[PDB]
């Protein structure tokens, strides 16, 4: 029947292995270079060559992250009006290499005096490197997501679903290689070697495209029809980025095992726990949910898969507040010392691996909501305005990130006092996970109404 | 359009006010007589005239409740094969009056010696009264639910939806008048007056029918298509009846305010808290969800409204375990004494009205799942086999009640120890609400697959 014709299209890519594989390898090397900057930027700026304060190093990363979301609609509109796609990603990866090159030069003591030898020490050389990398990320993310799906666009809307499974797989594989390997080198071996590795990862990502150019391939009503879907995701992004911040804070105050008898393991390894599960669950989805949910006709659309992923975000926030209520009860009796990075944390005597049911549930959530979110921004976009809708899709991702940071500033005031105090043992973090479960539950009920009124 | 034609049918009952109103008043007086027996049966049998043990009084109520679920398919098949509907409810309410009459006779000291004057003291007079009342409830519930919807069956499947709103409203109104008024009289005034009131409520329910007779009005494939829906509700009934038991246990160990300066308020008032909210939320649904969800085309089917009600059961179980973790933390510091019934309870100094967010969520759940559950058992039944499907619908309601009681026996063993100990301050009741949230969440995901594969 029609289910057999869709399962026949599941045998996809069919000759376009080098066309799609050049896109997967480019984004694998671009995510490997993004977490080369983001993981140890504050440790680098608040260090021995640069004597910046802790607030000035954190506000430099906050303006860097916000520039990767603010520049996405402009980096995608420029790929529609003036340039193409492939000329816009080659232009951006050239600028993403130029700003990236300043970080091995500032790390080296020989080349540091050439840039800024004669409050902030080297602010013209540092902030100029953050602008070119930040505008490089925003233009790539807006443009590499439709362009990779344009190769398998010919084989229906089901082959593009299988592309975003392995596109989101190589994003997480590039994050494991950067947060695991490169972030270990930047803290314990050298910043000179540790920033030269992601700069080579940009240059290889530029070469894979020039080697890969040989194999590559009513609307006003369509704009106002999809803006209420993106506005309904702003409370979803709020819960999403505040789990990434606060599950790491729960991991720091929990008993982390030691690995050897270069010491003092990085704090970027605690952000890997989400992405390790995604490497295990995408081959599980691609081989047991592309078959199984298709020949039973179950859950075919992209907007209903976002609502499934919203269900496992809420179940993760409950499982986090249950563990945090147990941990705050257990930290009153005894408290052990552990050092993560270069600061000691007062951890309870409860194992780190009790945080695994939190990461299964946001793991399963990104299996559904994150891959189908890329499918909706691609399919529900006009042909002239693709990658400018991807630009707005990651702009409202950043709007939810800053209103989530303002939510943490709201529960930190003296009137509420949930986050009044690097120690959270006097904070009520479990009450904040229960608030995120209530915001996510109201977001789920709101999104189901928007999803039906969209169709 | 078609939404205006459905809103025109929302102006329903249209001349059949006395036909439906005789059915609403009969079930109001039948629920008032059911909780006249159930609320203080154990206190009556374990009392001054009858010297039964606490186990023998509880097993008499457990065989009584199980007989109201076991006899429902047989009391409804008898209303299809041999008798009609109205001749089956008049026959059952005659037997529901005959067994009910033994309870004022055993309560009175003059007429007690005539029945059983010369282990268990008066077991032939007591168990014979429980059989006729128990078979009377099972035959009425199987038959009064299709028969009331047969009056407004002519005006489409939307007028029957408005019947089960006010049919389920008068069930809860009959429960407030019995658990509030009659259960107060049975414990503090007299059992003679206190059981004579629900016996008059049966006799008035028999007279309203004889006064109301003047105004009243492929299938083998249809059986096996709806059995997997009833089997998928067995984990829903498991969580449903175990919340009714364990929210009362949480209310007993929580600070209940006093009302006067007849003392010692009944324990049946703590079961009223669910039904008081239902009296406030059914006029809210009938006047703001029959309009609003209809002209927006939102959530039209009965099986998707059961899945909405399954979502608020799970959110109630989380809100219950969060309050119970706070209460067990607070009971370690200080503990007050309060007497409910005739036994003292060691309550924490936390107010009873913090249990209100638990009862809003199961309140909203019965607004969706309980009314739409009656609609599915009526609409998805063959015309020859109606009220035998209602009989199976309340039989699987009872299967979930006894497998829920076996779940409490499973978490009470020494290997798990969540319910190893009338005191729950040494028990982990919060871990049992979190288990019920996990069973309900897996039931929701199971029911959505069954609901799609049904359609
Ligand atoms: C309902 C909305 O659905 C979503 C749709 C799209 C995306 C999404 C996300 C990213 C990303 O930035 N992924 C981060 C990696 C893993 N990451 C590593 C550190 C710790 C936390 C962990 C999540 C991303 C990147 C590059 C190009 C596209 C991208 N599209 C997410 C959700
Ligand atoms: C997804 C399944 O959906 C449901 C469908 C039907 C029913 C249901 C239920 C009853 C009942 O027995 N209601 C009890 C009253 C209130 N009750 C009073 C004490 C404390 C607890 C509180 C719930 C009932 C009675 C008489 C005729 C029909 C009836 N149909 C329930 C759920
Ligand atoms: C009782 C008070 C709180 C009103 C409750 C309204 C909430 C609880 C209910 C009522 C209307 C419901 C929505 C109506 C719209 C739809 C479309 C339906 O096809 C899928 C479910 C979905 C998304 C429902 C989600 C839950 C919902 C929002
Ligand atoms: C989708 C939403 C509605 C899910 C419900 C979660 C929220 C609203 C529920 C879950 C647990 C509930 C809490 C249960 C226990 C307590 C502790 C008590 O000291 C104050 C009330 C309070 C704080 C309740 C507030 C409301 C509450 C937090
Ligand atoms: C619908 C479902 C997902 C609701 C979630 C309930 C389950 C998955 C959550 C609720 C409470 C959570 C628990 C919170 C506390 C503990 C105690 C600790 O010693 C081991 C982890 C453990 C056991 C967590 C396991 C997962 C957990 C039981
Ligand atoms: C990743 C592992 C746990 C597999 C997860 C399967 C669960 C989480 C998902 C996968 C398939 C999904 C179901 C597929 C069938 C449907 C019909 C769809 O129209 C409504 C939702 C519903 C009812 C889905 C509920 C959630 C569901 C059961
Ligand atoms: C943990 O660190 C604190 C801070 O110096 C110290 O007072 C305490 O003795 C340490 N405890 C252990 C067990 O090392
Ligand atoms: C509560 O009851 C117990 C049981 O007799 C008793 O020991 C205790 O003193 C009582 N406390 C108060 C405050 O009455």
């Amino acid at each position: 029947r029609r289910a057999a014709a869709a399962a026949a299209a599941a045998g996809a890519f069919a000759g376009r292995r080098a066309a799609c594989g050049a896109v997967l390898l480019t984004e694998l090397l671009e995510r490997a270079a993004f977490y080369g900057i983001t993981s140890n930027l504050v440790l680098f700026l608040n260090g021995a060559p640069f004597c910046w304060e802790g607030a000035q190093a954190s506000e430099a990363l906050l303006l860097f992250m916000g520039l990767t979301y603010l520049g996405s609609p402009f980096g995608g509109w420029l790929a529609d009006a003036r340039l193409g796609r492939a000329r816009a990603i080659l232009l951006s990866l050239a600028l993403y290499l130029l700003g990236m090159l300043a970080f091995p030069l500032l790390a080296a003591p020989a080349t540091r005096a050439a840039l800024c030898g004669s409050a902030r020490c080297c602010s013209p050389a540092t902030f100029a490197g953050l602008v070119l990398v930040g505008l490089g990320v925003a233009t790539v993310k807006a443009n590499i997501t439709p362009f990779g799906a344009d190769q398998v666009k010919d084989r229906g809307p089901e082959a593009t679903r299988r592309f975003f499974n392995w596109f989101y797989w190589s994003i997480n594989l590039g994050a494991i290689l950067s947060l695991g390997g490169i972030a270990y080198i930047q803290q314990n071996v050298s910043f000179v070697t540790g920033y030269a590795i992601p700069t080579v990862c940009v240059g290889l990502a530029f070469v894979v495209f020039l080697c890969g150019q040989s194999v590559f391939i009513e609307d006003v009503k369509a704009l106002v029809k999809i803006v209420p879907v993106f506005l309904a995701l702003i409370p979803y992004w709020t819960v999403y980025f505040q789990m990434q911040t606060t599950y790491v804070l729960q991991s720091l105050h929990l008993r982390i095992p030691e690995i050897s008898n270069p010491h003092t393991l990085p704090a970027a390894w605690l952000t890997m726990f989400d992405a390790v599960l995604i490497l295990l669950l995408i081959p599980l989805k691609d081989k047991l949910v592309d078959p199984i949910l298709r020949r039973h006709g179950l859950l075919p659309s992209s907007l209903k898969r976002i609502a499934v992923g919203m269900f496992f975000v809420m179940c993760s926030a409950f499982a986090a507040g249950i563990l945090e209520s147990k941990r705050l009860n257990l930290v009153k009796e005894k408290t052990i010392n552990q050092t993560i990075g270069n600061v000691v944390y007062h951890a309870a005597d409860l194992s780190l691996w009790w945080q695994v049911p939190q990461y299964l549930l946001i793991g399963i959530s990104e299996i559904f909501a994150s891959i189908a979110g890329l499918e909706f921004a691609y399919s529900a976009a006009p042909k002239s305005m693709q990658s400018a809708i991807m630009g707005l899709f990651f702009f409202f991702s950043g709007v939810g990130s800053f209103v989530g940071s303002g939510l943490l500033a709201l529960v930190s005031i003296k009137a509420i006092g949930w986050m009044s105090s690097g120690n959270i043992n006097g904070c009520y973090l479990n009450y904040y996970f229960f608030l995120l479960a209530a915001i996510q539950g109201a977001t789920l009920l709101l999104f189901l109404i928007i999803s039906v009124k969209y169709d």
